[PDB]
């Protein structure tokens, strides 16, 4: 099964730039949303699940076919919480019908991270909408009640590496957990609508204690009042882990680099770019447009 990226007709740079810019500004039209941690965090985590569906073995999955506009993707009860961040996405879907589905959740992801004041992340057009019967079967995306065995084993399967691994969890520097989406209850951190390192600091500096949640899960507390996944202090119990994690708490501008590279590859797993395919856009913010 290979996934030949295909341009969008006609479209170029700015085309995709006028996009980025939709969504940006829309991010700032409801930055009111969850008390103000604003959309950026759900838009993170819906290009990641979009993403994560892939298998290296099979290629199946993967953003490719844009796939999650479909019920049995859409209602995966590992996508809770997803739902409002397709919906903030679908009016721009409208105003730039010529976009595909996967270009489009994978470029809310970017988007996102930048306006947080993230790194620059080379984006890639050529996604091409597959049909339903490409949808793969819930239960591909990971579990949050397991140990750094589990981890490492896990994102073997999308071809990550330890240090891939350990840059991509550092977006749990954003948003938060909700007992009615995940079972989990609490933020990562403090400025959780702002990409910073702020996951790594916190693992290695609080103080965490295991509790039972009111879900009946467990989870690691600080009394700060943040807490981290089982699968987030699994990165300080195993030893190879625990090394990425004190090196991206000491060095923002490596882990921003490394989540840049990892996160781009992530998005792009499963795809087979023509040689002549057009090199990687960087946007510029809003910010850097004066917009
Ligand atoms: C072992 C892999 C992972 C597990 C188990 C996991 C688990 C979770 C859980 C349980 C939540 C809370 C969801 C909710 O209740 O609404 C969450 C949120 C989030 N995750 Fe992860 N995650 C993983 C990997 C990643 C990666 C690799 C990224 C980024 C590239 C990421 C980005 C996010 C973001 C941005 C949110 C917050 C969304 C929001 O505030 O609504 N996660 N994750
Ligand atoms: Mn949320």
């Amino acid at each position: 099964l290979v996934h030949v990226a295909s341009v969008e007709k006609g479209r170029s740079y700015e085309d995709f730039q006028k996009v980025y810019n939709a969504i940006a500004l829309k991010l700032r039209e409801d930055d009111e949303y969850e008390n103000y941690i604003g959309y950026g965090p759900e838009l993170v985590r819906l290009a990641w699940h979009i993403s994560g569906t892939w298998d290296k073995h099979d290629n199946t999955g993967g953003s490719y076919g844009g796939t999650y506009r479909f019920k049995k993707e859409f209602n995966d009860p590992s996508n809770a919480g997803l739902q409002n961040g397709f919906k903030f996405l679908e009016p721009i879907h409208k105003e730039f019908p010529w976009i595909s589905s996967g270009d489009l959740f994978s470029l809310g992801g970017v988007t996102a991270v930048q306006e947080m004041q993230g790194p620059k992340i080379p984006w890639r057009c050529g996604r091409v909408d597959t049909p339903e019967d490409t949808t793969p079967d819930n239960g591909r995306l990971p579990d949050a009640d397991k140990d750094a065995g589990y981890v490492r084993t896990f994102f073997q399967r999308l071809n990550m590496n330890d240090r891939e691994v350990v840059a991509l969890m550092g977006a749990h520097a954003l948003g938060k957990t909700e007992l009615k989406n995940s079972g989990y209850e609490g933020p990562w951190g403090a400025a959780n609508n702002v990409f910073t390192n702020e996951f790594y600091l916190n693992l290695l500096n609080e103080d965490w204690k295991l509790e039972k949640n009111d879900a009946n899960n467990e989870q690691w507390d600080s009394k700060s009042g943040y807490m981290m996944l089982p699968t987030d202090y699994s990165l300080i119990q195993d030893p190879k882990y625990l090394s990425i994690v004190k090196e991206y708490a000491n060095d923002q501008d490596k882990f921003f680099k490394d989540f840049s590279k990892a996160f781009e590859k992530l998005l792009e797993n499963g795809i087979t770019f023509p040689k002549d395919a057009p090199s990687p856009f960087i946007f510029k913010t809003l910010e850097e447009q004066g917009l």
